[PDB]
DNA sequence: AGTTCGCGAGTTCGC
DNA sequence: GCGAACTCGCGAAC
DNA sequence: AGTTCGCGCGCGAACT
DNA sequence: GTTCGCGCGCGAACT
């Protein structure tokens, strides 16, 4: 739910800051790189993963919304916890990483502790397939669960709402007209 | 817990938007609807509701309270979750599904994707009743059945009240004089 | 955690109200007491208990901290959750209810709805003693909450005062009660 | 995930506090020594552990960091919960528990009403090692352990950054990282 | 796990009966035409339901194979428990339920009390349910498209004597689950 | 589900014995009163109640079915589990028990240990109103099943008064049951 | 536990069996190979796998322990589940199925229904390597299944194997090679 | 609650049997000793204890009531799971085991693989001291939740009119007014 | 007509 | 496009 | 080793 | 004064 932190860091250590945000000091466990530029004193912005858990609420803290992308997508490999993706975006950035997945370069995700060939071999398997108006209205209609391609039917059926040739009458518009065509 | 967010949007996507309250980046899921309201570096209000579950804290963000009950009227369906409650409403607005349920068009429900016909006529069945379209009286009486009166016992408290020292005090104002009634009684 | 929600207040409904505080709407479920003086716009503190379970996160709000005690006393008697509670609190005002708890009035008790006979005498059987109706008193009393048995709580804070600030006093007697190395 | 709560002190009480930040109270359990520094309506940071269960959501405030992650040190006994490592805190300040844990003083541990031989030995067991010129090496190593990485590989990867350009803390342990994850 | 209890009757109450198979005691909960026959002493099988939960594990018992297929059922619907499963079947005997489940008979679903007009339609809305068609069942039941099953099944028209009419069922499930596996 | 285990007994201990019913050996957790009549050697069937939790499965045993029963009633008392409810059976015996129920005797539930004043009067609370023989028997029957009393009586009366008046408990219950069934 | 079932067969279906063990009926969920044994009132030990959730108990039925082994090694594979390793089993015989994860054929585990692309990939990445002379490799195995090294395994096997045994049963080796492992 | 299994040994290997008692074959995890005298074919009662999880129900397998009950005892220790205390029970005897924790035998407990230095001394910090007629009757009534005081006082009271179980319900009766 | 109680997944994959 | 099936990762230790 | 793995509550009411 | 034992309330019936 917490996408991102922002306030006084009153805390660098080299594993997390405390960044206080309207009174409240959060705890954001933080890689190398994102707290790099920290200071204790400093305003500053974190882009943060809020991990929920029965006895346990954390927020997780990136120098970009990419490598909390990219957090949040080793999260879902089975066996690869929030620590465990922590040390991977500590040891790799997010060009290096997306590179790893592309190439299923096994080797260079060995690299980090605690992932072993086995996990490795996880991780590439279940992220190397997951790693203009037109297009984003349909991945919104595709999200939405309009499947099999339904979604390029009826954002190409809109052709006809630009009387006055509006250029692409943003993604909004023509998605709002999409789902009113969708919903008959 | 968490009804509204209002503060910086700091992005607008095609499913969320990000709004800042008090240095808080807050990720809302919201409809199109919603989002078509959203600009980045505008000031916004994006009214919510908050899905806890044991491994998550999620928000869901709508145009309006109306729409945000009835995705929480949805979610209440077995069957009906948070992704299929925003895929109603993406596909139907607030009137359009307080319509099809009440003319139980099972049909215009299975237009929204991931809702077959079992599913359309359980929603139906669970939200006809459960679903809108003096007025002092129905709303006090209303709230002291949402309290747990029985609507007779809260129609009697009400009337007490209504036609014995009043005939035009507020609601809130009737329905403390109805439970202050209603807890002497014996 | 939250004990109370101060802000501008976005709604008030007969059963709930919505506070902003710092950005964020705030629902809160309370009495009827409580929302009485609350009014759409207007800035408002409501003095609140935060209800956890596995998929809800609820604040439940009251005219005062006497009420918000009362409702977090009513909730630990089994058989009474939230719901119940603020049924309780909704039909009987603060020292109305602590009254029916000393006196045993279960009748009374019983006006709530949901609350039947039995329910009643187990709110009264867990509550009748835990209700209600200087130094000394306070320090002794933060010693036996810290888990020290009344007789040596008692010992330590008569001898600290023979040698004020309840605080002051307080970490002398656990100066003194730690002293065994 | 809540490290501290800065606001103007409502209530104080001899148990706990309300701090309200940016409009919300917030119900701290503190220790008495927290609680010392308190007054009604003045302004207060109080430094805080956040507690997370099925059923509750609790803050603990300390009057220092060094209390707080000790209250957590004493979280992590099994035996050893919220109220008992708050006795513990009432009773023995930061440097009496650290003493007492280096010197396995079951004695004075045992004072804290609510822990017996038995939890005082627990505790001494398990807190004993877990707890606290080139300062940057040692830091270093121990933020490169503290991702997965082991003492050796650690060491090696430490000293070849800080014998080539013989400088913070971070910078170092930034290149460490650079180091480690080369595939080399 | 449970399907069936066989053993002395060791007790027989309005509600349940007890029947021990090797030395155990069995508390099974039965309906009353389950338990019409039971008699303590004698010997008995209850077919049964196992219902298994975090904090119990219990025995429903029924007359017959149908009843406690109609118990799993009624169990499936939400909103729908052990206890009025039980009194459904105490009140409608097989025949009677899985007519009005047919009929969407409301009122004779709404005679059982516990359900109430909104649970009765729930439970008609969620409940309103030869080698070649039992091959065919087994494939799809294995999750196989229909068409899929259809075509392997049919592929299986083969047999020079032994048994023009597709041999045995099992004979013919393992054949058409040979070919569909390449 | 287990409501009796039937064997030899293998092992008499003061708390619990062993029942080897068909090859496998029982650990039940007994009474005192149920553990006089078992002897080493001998067939016994000991009464029981399983209790299942998350992390076990436990027999308690008792000398017969009041016992058994009164186990179960005094489980179903909040503050009450199975430690306390056998302590309970093993000071009273089940007239004891039941006696002091309804004579309200708080002093005498106060003898086993365990209980206090304050589970003495929860244990009396929850259990005092808990804890034509044909009539009675099915109307509670059809209470039992859901039925409101009243429609009970009325449908058992209109059974036991016309084809009946001599006609079993169970038979009754079907006929009545039937009627009860009946549309409108 | 329940590793076998044997007793008379009172039902066949397409998809199950129950067996009736010492009273008790059994159902039995079976592959279609197990299922072609049975006959209805035949004696039969059908080979099993019990499935414990919180709110189910299920057994599973075999031909033999080979393919009941398989099905539990398919169960451990993260997205296979009791439904999906039957599904697999009913398409492939043992050692066919062992032949597909050697050969890393994920077209053949593709021809289960239910199992994808990603599901035949996830099954082959975690399969393959799990699913005189053969006494040592029987000890070392047993030694490293309880928690030893296979270095210090072999050493210990090793030094037992030759001296007091030349000639000295698997079972027999591995009590010494223990008792020899806990010398200090 | 199941604590021994006695019937048909179906199957014996390095670190189970399987052995069927009234129809139903149970896999027993067992230590080598259990395992010792099995045999394929050959009828056996083997001592268990039952480990219920939320998903799952396991046997293990002992050759007596004493290392069972060791058994139960480690498995009371945090950390200690049923793989760690059977790699114990196989490792060291009933009576190694017994004197390792007697004599806080750390090095003896650390031959254990799986069970460090941390390990050992949790052990026996939690297992060392922990662990006629009228020593068992005053132990049973200790073990129902009576005082050791109160125990003591009441079975002297049974030296009046005086059988182990007899005396018990004497001092039960005397216990509860 | 109230107050004990009985009851309690939602997707993303695959076909 | 809908309906079922299916559902950990760290500290301590090899 | 640097990996898959095996593993997992504390409060208070009663007695001490 | 510290081990162990013990641990839930609504929404629909239907009174
Ligand atoms: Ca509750
Ligand atoms: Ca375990």
């Amino acid at each position: 739910m917490i996408f991102s932190v922002r306030g006084e860091v009153l805390e660098v250590a080299l594993d997390h800051a405390v960044i206080e945000a309207a009174g409240i000091g959060y705890r954001v466990n933080a890689t190398p790189s994102a707290l790099a530029t920290l200071r204790q004193g400093s305003q500053a912005r974190l882009v943060t993963a809020m991990v929920v858990r029965e006895d346990s609420m954390t927020l997780y803290g990136f120098s970009d919304a990419e490598n909390r992308d990219l957090f949040l997508a080793l999260l879902s490999v089975s066996g690869v916890g929030p620590r465990l993706a922590m040390a991977t975006l500590a040891v790799h950035d997010a060009a290096a990483l997306r590179q790893a997945l592309a190439d299923s370069d096994v080797a260079s995700l060995t690299r980090v502790p605690g992932i072993g060939k086995r996990g490795a071999e996880r991780i590439v398997l279940e992220l190397r397939d997951k790693v203009a108006v037109r297009g984003s209205v349909v991945e919104a209609l595709v999200g939405l669960g309009f499947a099999a391609k339904q979604a390029e039917e009826a954002t190409d059926q809109v052709l006809d709402g630009e009387l006055g040739k509006d250029g692409a009458v943003a993604t909004s518009s023509a998605l709002r007209a999409a789902l009113s065509l969708l919903g008959k």
